[PDB]
């Protein structure tokens, strides 16, 4: 089964690479610039081209261009009833339908950048008119790069952005936060980075393996009048977790704003 | 080579389990309570006992009882010049020396709880009088459970506590913070937990694999006027990273306080 990508950038290359490891797809990437077709061909060994070939109802098309270039990109594309996925932000299924001239055979994806390493999380959404078999085809495609999470309401696609879409940046911010607290305690940049990385990696593996509630895990290791308690009381006083929720709201507000730009 | 543990609790059981996987040590755990000797013997298959046997200069002794019970535990122990490690908090090498009646053959360890799963970080400290070969013996012991970091100054053992010692609790707190922001966005408890876990696990793997600066990684994925930028501007306004450094200071202050209790 053919999987065409419209757009040869990072997300396209993550999912294409994903599909190559999975096996049994024919990958093909339309991308206007030669430079980056050169890379894909050398690294993944996928076919590429400046334009798409004729599509058929038995193909998949993955739309992977930046949102603002999407209407132009889709302008003269004839899907011929192919299954369409899109990974572009802020472009609703109805907007996508318009762009492509009426087809409803569309699944939306909100992936994130650890998918580049097979650790992604992809929010997924399809209207009711989209068959279960098409959902399953889309779902196995996005599972080549990580976790899928299907949503009932297209609106929750903003929640995904707020949590898993932009969340890796929050984690980088918090890694850096801990690295910097380590430098303040007298560690050189090398130790402070290693400390912070290993701290996060090991706490996260513990949470994963136990499946215990995050809060239950925090409390299990915060005896009253002890060192951990002093730190987490400071976190609480400065409303750290709350500010995290505020940041998420500001992110989801802005995703909502941005989406009104094209519908 | 024999490795005796004084204390059969969680840290003792983590490092013993570590040593079993490594291979080639004879593990033996003194622990007064039967109940928990029963576990260790069934799970790890290590010898245990209520008391220690006669020790020799060719043994290792790992001191692993709670700090306040340590002076009593060591009261009638004769190390006979055995290499001693201690994983107890807030008990300096000099204090340990007193406790054991003058020996200087001591390496201090500040481990953390992901060592339970081979993902630990252990701060390490020895006085100058402690030979390189003894440091290396201690260092291979603590490497059975994760990363080691050797320090020049015993004082930095408080910095380790502040960063890697208590840090897993901070990560649980921040996992929960993100989980809660997800619930506020309309996800059920199951999705919110999975979202948050996978977000942290995948960002951390990305940071690890790239080795790129945490801040450089955050900025790489925070285009101006975009969704991520709104969130991280909120984080900055509420001084999240700073409060993290404050929490670390409060933790390290308290570790310092607690250590004055026994010297
Ligand atoms: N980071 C995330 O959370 C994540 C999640 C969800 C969605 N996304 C989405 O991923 C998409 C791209 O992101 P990216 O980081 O991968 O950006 P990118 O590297 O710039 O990829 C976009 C590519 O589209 C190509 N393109 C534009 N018009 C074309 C045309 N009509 N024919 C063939 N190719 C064309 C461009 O290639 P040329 O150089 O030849 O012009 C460009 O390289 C966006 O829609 C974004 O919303 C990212
Ligand atoms: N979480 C961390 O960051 C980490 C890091 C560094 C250090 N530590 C240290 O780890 C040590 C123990 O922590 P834990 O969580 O493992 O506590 P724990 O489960 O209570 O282990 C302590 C054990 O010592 C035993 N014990 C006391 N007196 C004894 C005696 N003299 N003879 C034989 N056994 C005796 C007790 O066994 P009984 O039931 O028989 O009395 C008890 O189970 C502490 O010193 C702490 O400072 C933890």
């Amino acid at each position: 089964m053919n999987v065409y990508f419209l757009g040869g950038g990072n997300m396209a290359a993550a999912v294409a690479g994903g599909l190559v490891k999975q096996g049994g797809y024919r990958i093909y990437i339309a991308n206007r610039g030669a430079e980056k077709r050169e890379r894909l061909e050398k690294e993944l060994g996928v076919e590429t081209s400046a334009t798409l070939p004729e599509l058929h109802s038995d193909d998949v098309l993955i739309l992977a261009v930046k949102p603002q270039d999407m209407e132009a990109a889709c302008k003269n594309i004839r899907t011929n009833g192919a299954l369409v996925l899109s990974v572009a932000a802020g472009l609703s299924v109805g907007t996508l339908s318009r762009y492509l001239g009426g087809t409803r055979r569309i699944v939306r994806v909100m992936p994130n950048t650890p998918g580049k390493i097979g650790l992604g999380v992809s929010g997924m959404y399809a209207e009711a008119e989209v068959s279960e078999t098409d959902r399953r085809i889309a779902d196995r495609i996005m599972k080549s790069v990580g976790l899928t999470v299907w949503l009932d309401d297209e609106e929750k696609m903003h929640g995904i952005t707020g949590i898993s879409g932009s969340g890796p940046a929050y984690v980088f911010y918090l890694l850096d936060a801990l690295q910097n607290a380590a430098i303040r305690q007298g560690f050189d940049m090398a130790e402070a980075r290693a400390l912070s990385l290993a701290t996060f990696k090991g706490a996260v593996a513990l949470a994963e393996q136990t499946g215990e509630d995050f809060e239950k895990l925090q409390k299990n290791v915060t005896s009253k009048g002890g060192t951990t308690h002093e730190a987490v009381e400071a976190f609480r006083r400065h409303r750290v977790a709350e500010a995290i929720s505020e940041g998420v709201c500001a992110c989801v507000r802005r995703s909502q704003e941005m989406e009104r730009q094209y519908q």
